[PDB]
């Protein structure tokens, strides 16, 4: 899993954040002008393998996502989540991505 | 505030589901063929709002919000939620997007 490799560090990426739990970098192909991913460093594959006995781990990381997107975009951010084929999830390890630093478009999919 | 008189029921609405925690129904302005919105009951104003204390409540929704994605979308689904004004977050309760039902654009932003 890439996603595993980048936040154990085996895979270089441009670090955002890290804590115990959690490891961000800077997305590589951005479609904002900031775009961060927000892993949790446990292999969780995708939002669909949230369970009630880690519904507050998921809680825990959507807070942080949230203190990460307020010091990196106090104007504003949007958290994106792509959960299987239509939503075009490339990587099977649970990612949000935070997007901001302009007036977002609201466009067609 | 629209999305507690929605949840409540006293603005109308094509309801996608119910219970004591959350509603779900249609977003009248629709950008994919299946988009859902999601939002707690409880008046919480933003992701900005996340704390510590509620982080186990919104883990809770993610989780829900993920039931009714894999049940109305067994394609894929994405999530999306808007923070303040770069994201163009419209009303201040918070709301999760669920979008599916097509292969999704990933477009700049
Ligand atoms: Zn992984
Ligand atoms: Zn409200």
């Amino acid at each position: 899993c890439i996603f595993c490799k980048i936040a154990q560090k085996q895979i270089p990426s441009t670090i955002v954040y890290e804590d115990d739990e959690i490891f961000a970098f800077k997305d590589i192909n951005p479609i904002a002008p900031i775009h961060i991913l927000v892993i949790p460093k446990q292999h969780i594959a995708s939002l669909n393998e949230i369970t009630e006995e880690n519904e507050a781990f998921i809680g825990k990381v959507l807070y942080k996502v949230s203190l990460i997107g307020k010091k990196e975009c106090p104007e504003g951010y949007r958290v994106v989540n792509n959960i299987g084929e239509d939503a075009g999830q490339t990587v099977k390890h649970i990612h949000f991505h935070i997007l901001g630093g302009k007036k977002l478009a609201w466009d067609k999919l």
